[PDB]
């Protein structure tokens, strides 16, 4: 495997929050292997977030938090309390 790591600034449009949905965490692990990493499991079509990331990303950080092995509804407050932008830093199996 190599990881590539990219961090992008998504912009909130009002009614759409940042067309982004979560999956995963340590309560809630997304992967077979039980791997508890925060994923991108949904990218709203036309969405702020489109072209920017896809399913499966994994995400390392929330405005500057980190979401290592932490609870799902931990990574959903960070996004709920992001301003008008949302910087995610995200890893890619590649």
């Amino acid at each position: 495997m190599i990881w590539e790591q990219h961090t992008v600034t998504l912009h909130r449009a009002p009614g759409f929050g940042f067309g982004i949905a979560i999956s995963g965490g340590r309560d809630n692990p997304h992967f077979q292997s039980g791997e508890t990493s925060i994923v991108i499991s949904d990218v709203l079509k036309g969405g702020p977030a489109e072209g920017q990331l896809q399913e499966n990303d994994r995400v390392a950080m929330v405005n500057g938090v980190s979401m290592d092995n932490v609870e799902h509804a931990f990574a959903v407050q960070q996004l709920r309390k992001s301003g008008k932008n949302a910087k995610i830093t995200i890893r890619r199996k590649k």
